[PDB]
């Protein structure tokens, strides 16, 4: 198990990519590093040939699993750090439900001190007009600032005694740590300032606050203690039912309670969503499942991504990977574990080239029972 060694510190990262999708060709180059001790990685992606012809986060899981965090009782079945330093070849296929597939393969290897990750991508079958070549996928979940529809919510005043008249509504309804955050209102413009909450604390309190009649936007200062992907804000439309609601989101409207429940203590029942009422959508969780392919001295792979849609909906992505070893030195070949990543898509507001700035962190993980 030497090549664990190479990946204990700070590791620097090159990525390349040549796409042609649908007969647009393509190209990106990645810059960045991981950190395997913590399953980081830090990335910042460029398309060097133009505008990207495909939705950055189609892209993500083919743009490192060496990096994953492989905690102590785990490190047995890490066969992406035991293929190093001469490495992997990771191959994919893609399907995109009802649209195109992506078949993907890549070498991933050391070239000095540096993890190089090459990519060639081959898609087609996609329609023009569909999610993918449309443009239709959303890239990341709006920060900082929360908008929210002005006059839509809780009526406290008619048209600091207003953010007052907000904590105490916060403090009334039950909102848990309402009494961490302070409120500010500037005609329409709530800002929450706190420190040390819950991911999910956080943001139903943002959306409580929201949801009040004349605030237009929540200004998001709170310190989560800890970060986790954040929550889809979701906007109530005339006509809605938190079942139609998760049939579009989730894609069946048997995880409606699931809404229910994220919007506790706010909302009272299914049948009090009204419209303009931000609620929130929690994450549907979706893992990474590796399997040990022995005959092959390597691993197979088979995971789902929720893509959402910009204007309602979620584009499932059906991923199956297979990877093979480089050299011919013996290799880890694991039993059946799981990845669980969480990922953060941003923009360098000053970068003008298309680009995707790009945040993850990756655990492993032992089947479970409820698996
Ligand atoms: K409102």
């Amino acid at each position: 198990s030497k090549g664990e060694e190479l990946f204990t510190g700070v590791v620097p990262i090159l990525v390349e990519l040549d796409g042609d999708v649908n007969g647009h060709k393509f190209s990106v180059s990645g810059e960045g590093e991981g950190d395997a001790t913590y399953g980081k990685l830090t990335l910042k992606f460029i398309c060097t040939t133009g505008k990207l012809p495909v939705p950055w986060p189609t892209l993500v899981t083919t743009l490192v699993q060496c990096f994953s965090r492989y905690p102590d009782h785990m490190k047995q079945h890490d066969f992406f750090k035991s293929a190093m330093p001469e490495g992997y070849i990771q191959e994919r296929t893609i399907f995109f439900k009802d649209d195109g597939n992506y078949k993907t393969r890549a070498e991933v290897k050391f070239e000095g001190d540096t993890l190089v990750n090459r990519i060639e991508l081959k898609g087609i079958d996609f329609k023009e007009d569909g999610n993918i070549l449309g443009h239709k996928l959303e890239y990341n979940l709006p920060d900082g600032l929360f908008n929210f529809v002005k006059d839509a919510g809780e009526k406290l005043w008619d048209a600091d005694d207003q953010a007052k008249k907000v904590q105490e509504h916060l403090n009334k309804t039950g909102i848990p740590d309402a009494d961490k955050v302070n409120i500010q209102i500037a005609d329409g413009k709530a800002t929450v300032t706190g420190d040390g909450l819950s991911q999910e604390a956080k943001e139903k309190i943002l959306v409580a606050v929201g949801n009040i009649s004349g605030i237009a936007s929540v200004d998001d200062q709170v310190k989560t203690a800890t970060p986790a992907t954040a929550s889809q804000f979701y906007t109530v439309k005339s006509g809605d039912t938190l079942s139609a609601i998760s049939k579009q989101v989730y894609g069946n409207a048997n995880l409606y309670n699931k809404i229910f429940e994220a919007n506790k203590p706010m909302l009272k029942s299914p049948d009090k969503i009204y419209p303009g009422q931000v609620l929130r959508i929690p994450e549907e969780l979706e893992n990474v499942y590796i399997k040990a392919d022995k005959q092959k001295n390597g691993i197979k792979a088979n995971f789902k991504i929720r893509h959402n849609i910009e204007d309602g909906g979620v584009q499932l992505a059906y991923h199956y990977q297979q990877n093979t070893p480089i050299g011919d030195g013996p290799v880890l070949l694991p039993d059946n574990h799981y990845l669980s990543v969480q990922s953060k898509l941003s923009k360098d507001p000053n970068e003008k080239r298309d680009h995707m700035v790009l945040l993850e962190f990756v655990t492993a993980a032992g089947i479970t029972l409820g698996m």
